[PDB]
């Protein structure tokens, strides 16, 4: 329930609102915690276009927002 995307890149946590990511990392962003800013039917698939996305990294069990650029959704 929700667009799970991959690590494409690795960041580190730099502002306390953004999260620790890695290549290989899962990252869980709900689909509202993702259009809760007015984002359009579709452009939840697409982080790099997205700007930073909210989600879930198993790999670290961190919650946080991060840069779309380094991830690649690829479906629930």
């Amino acid at each position: 329930e929700g667009y799970q995307y991959r690590a494409l890149y690795d960041y580190k946590k730099e502002r306390e609102e953004d999260i620790d990511l890695h290549l290989g990392d899962i990252l869980t962003v709900n689909k509202g915690s993702l259009v809760a800013l007015g984002f359009s039917d579709g452009q939840e698939a697409r982080p790099e276009e997205i700007g930073w996305l909210n989600g879930y990294n198993e790999t670290t069990g961190e919650r946080g927002d991060f840069p779309g650029t380094y991830v690649e959704y690829i479906g629930r």
